[PDB]
């Protein structure tokens, strides 16, 4: 893993492992979302944070994702390289992008792209912030000035809304719990632990005769090592489904995203 | 990775991830046995195997595991490279083994090290069998012939005999259940779901004022992926032992049995 020539991008090849892949022997869309999240992690390594900076740190603040879009062209074979390239770009006041683009590292060909909203929120109240103008010099200089879009194109799926599924589901997996293995370093969930829990409500004859092209996902609220999510899938439609994770007793919202599934 | 000198074992280098690590920000002991899997694995993929040699697809035959046997002196840190050394040996017609050992990249010291003992099965039936010479030959020429054992000790804790924990449990987690990433690419659960199962008993207490030195699991039933597990710990011990048992949450059919050995931080 490096910077780039400018300093204003980080490029790093994985070698796609055994346990890593799923029943078409490639890497399931968890697998890309734990390097697009490892990549993430040595960009901000590389340019000093560890991703809190420096007035951050004072003030109890961190950065937390509010959406994740991701879109697979091809999903890397076991033993292949794929090469992930990522930056970070300011969205004004509002808050902050980290985009991705993977690349077969034996073609160069473009294989998929993500992006990610990021908001500034408070540690312990968990109350949100437009960011600073003395937060931004500091993370600015490490951000191209010049826009740089993994999905540039006007009307496109990673900014569109998201309604709320509405009872009864057309698919449900209830009494999901993590276990430590779903936890960071800190004891909160992972992010991609989500990501797992909306396709777990995915029937198994459409992951067995489709392949997942596009997962839209919006963060709404954490699930605490303690708390039990119930998945909820109705199909909209290609095959397209609207997606719910909600705690199983209250039924408290935590995600809603979206999935399209292209014919194998 | 690459076969060594000799091409009678494999080494690989692995830098641990952001999301391999946990509250002490090193490697966790899933971490670790993902990676021996994935070593096993290289090595198997270097001599020609898919782990099944020609005889074994003809027969329907697989190698599975009886037992895994990790002890770990230091979890590498986050950023840390890790070299892992792995290779094979025929014990007759009982089975083979598997050894590992794991060195810090920089310092070049002894990390880690684990063995497994594999049983030859019919995929079908489940039904073990004996090793036949036919079977023997094909694999005895990427072992090594004298004795390399990652435990060579003489009353050494890879060997002991594994008792039942009786109920009651001094403590339990109810209504584990696998989700897609816990399988495999034929989705049978991955052997090490069953070590975060064994260890989601043991109280966050333990966890965050010892670390885990050893672990030996057996392996007796396949958790289905619509299966339900119940995890059963009982302490029976500075170092504090417990004895584990997973079982299906109905019928309390045994999938497994084990031990830790955990010393205070
Ligand atoms: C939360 C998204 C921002 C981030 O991960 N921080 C970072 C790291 C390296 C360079 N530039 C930036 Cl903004
Ligand atoms: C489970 C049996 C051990 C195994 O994975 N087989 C193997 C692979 C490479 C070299 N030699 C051998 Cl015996």
């Amino acid at each position: 893993g490096s910077l780039t020539e400018d300093g204003l991008s980080y490029k790093e090849k994985f070698v796609v492992r055994s346990y890593e892949v799923g029943s078409n022997k490639t890497a399931t869309v968890e697998t890309i979302a734990n390097l697009l999240q490892e990549v993430g992690c040595n960009h901000a390594q590389s340019v000093g944070f560890s991703a809190t900076t420096t007035t951050m740190r004072k003030l109890h603040l961190i950065w937390v994702t509010a959406r994740m879009h991701i879109e697979i062209y091809k999903y890397p074979a076991w033993g292949d390289v794929v090469e992930i390239e990522t930056w970070c770009q300011s969205e004004g006041r509002i808050g902050t992008r980290r985009d991705w683009i993977l690349k077969d590292s034996v073609t160069g060909e473009v294989t998929g792209r993500a992006t990610s909203k990021w908001v500034m929120m408070n540690q312990d109240t968990r109350r949100l912030q437009k960011v600073s103008d003395d937060v931004r010099d500091e993370y600015l200089v490490f951000c191209p000035q010049e826009p740089r879009l993994a999905f540039p194109e006007e009307n496109n799926r990673s900014l569109k809304k998201i309604p709320k599924l509405e009872d009864p589901a057309q698919y449900s997996m209830i009494g999901l719990k993590p276990r430590r293995a779903d936890l960071d370093m800190n004891q909160h969930v992972n992010n991609v632990t989500y990501i797992g829990w909306v396709l777990e409500s995915i029937p198994q004859e459409i992951v067995d005769t489709h392949e997942l092209q596009v997962i839209t996902l919006d963060y709404r609220r954490e699930c605490q090592q303690d708390d039990v999510v119930d998945s909820l899938t109705t199909t909209t439609s290609d095959s397209q489904f609207l997606h719910l994770l909600r705690l199983s007793g209250d039924g408290q919202e935590i995600n809603r995203g979206t999935t399209l599934w292209r014919k194998k």
